[PDB]
DNA sequence: GGGGGAAGGACTA
DNA sequence: TCAGTAGTCCTTCCCCC
């Protein structure tokens, strides 16, 4: 089995340099402002020139400001980048039928059935990256290997564009080199939780009874990573299937107050309604972010497709539901529909 | 023990 | 006043065979 996968470049940020190309060579920085005050919010993504100051997504915009104050700083323009994402998907759907689009800006085509080999795939590869750069003028990077978690593991060992090919003997390598916490799937929390463990490479989950280890992450991402370990990982390329769509907000202030909530919640699920488009669902949560950034949540699940009125009686009552049995302010309100006609 | 279902978590983008 | 937004899958917990 061979599997390609694709990582556009920075793309957010990269998007913004093809329609305005005046500002290559700056550093370039997209912008979620919150609307609490000036310049609040995060950054979504930021491209090499300001990474290389230390600015990357998911910093407060004011840091961001402190590090680089004369950068380039530009809103999130989510629409565009959807439409630029959906062609370029649309390229590389001729490349091949099993095709997995993971987000708005990666991608997994199992070419196993389209290649000979990993030289043939390293110049479908090129080819890939030529085609969009023609069409679109947009970078990607290219990761190749036996497995969907190695093909992206090269994705990321090459960014920005780049490409690269991991054969059996890298993977055998990386299987006993790769620290664990740059495996996909392993974050801050679980990358911890193995080294209480002494697990610090996959190599080292098998050396501990499986018991010991699906008690500490559990047996999902135990038999995961055992499976990688032992090079058995094969998971088929599968097209991908919304399941949810939603949206969360920030309000001007902290609030408990029904009416003032409102409206941030109503705005929320008429643009969900706009994005949900022909798609019925069945479910509703309405989830909330406390003053303390904790996550709260409530919902339902209707035996049958809910309409936007019902939508709006049903996202008040589930509302209410939070304010009664959370003390806490909102900071964040939002909804999120789910089980798809 | 575990199927189902709701809600909390963790993780990726 | 540092703390966004979108989406997926697994765990925890409780009711109840
Ligand atoms: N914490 C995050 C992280 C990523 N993103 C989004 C933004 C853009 C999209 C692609 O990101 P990039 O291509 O810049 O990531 P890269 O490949 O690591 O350079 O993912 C977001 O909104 N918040
Ligand atoms: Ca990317
Ligand atoms: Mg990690």
């Amino acid at each position: 089995m061979i599997v390609l996968f694709v990582d556009f470049d920075y793309f957010y940020a990269q998007v913004e340099e093809v329609l305005n190309p005046s500002l290559k060579g700056k550093p370039v920085v997209v912008c979620v402002f919150s609307g609490r005050f000036e310049d609040s919010g995060a950054v979504a993504t930021a491209n090499y020139e300001a990474r290389k100051f230390g600015v990357k997504a998911g910093i407060p915009i004011v840091e961001a400001k402190k590090i680089l104050p004369n950068a380039v700083y530009l809103p999130m323009r989510k629409e565009v980048y959807q439409q630029v994402s959906s062609r370029i998907m649309n390229l590389l759907r001729e490349y091949s039928e099993k095709i997995e689009i993971a987000s708005i800006d990666e991608a997994y085509l199992d070419i196993s059935d389209k290649v000979r080999d990993y030289r043939e795939a390293y110049n479908l590869g090129l080819e890939i990256k030529n085609k969009i750069l023609e069409k679109e003028k947009i970078t990607v990077t290219v990761g190749i290997s036996k497995n969907k978690v190695f093909a992206k593991i090269a994705a990321d060992m090459a960014k920005p564009n780049g490409i690269k090919v991991i054969d059996d003997e890298e993977v055998k390598r990386l299987i006993r080199e790769l620290d664990i916490a740059d495996v996909p799937g392993i974050g801050n929390i679980t990358a911890e939780k193995l080294k209480k463990l002494g697990i610090n490479k996959l190599v080292d989950t098998l050396s501990i009874e499986f018991d010991k280890l699906k008690g500490m992450i559990g047996e999902a991402k135990a038999k995961y990573l055992i499976s990688l370990a032992r090079d058995e990982y094969n998971e088929p390329i599968r097209t991908r299937v919304r399941k949810s769509i939603g949206r969360i907000v920030t309000m001007k202030r902290n609030s408990r107050n029904l009416e003032e909530i409102k409206p941030y919640l109503f705005r929320a699920i008429e643009e969900s309604y706009y994005k949900l488009d022909k798609r019925i669902p069945k479910a509703i949560h309405v989830v909330a972010v406390t003053e303390d950034l904790d996550i709260v949540s409530r919902g339902r699940t209707f035996p049958h497709g809910i309409s936007k009125e019902t939508a709006y009686s049903e996202s008040v009552k589930l509302l209410q539901k939070i304010l009664e049995e959370d003390e806490r302010k909102i900071r964040r309100i939002g909804v999120r529909f789910s089980k798809f006609i």
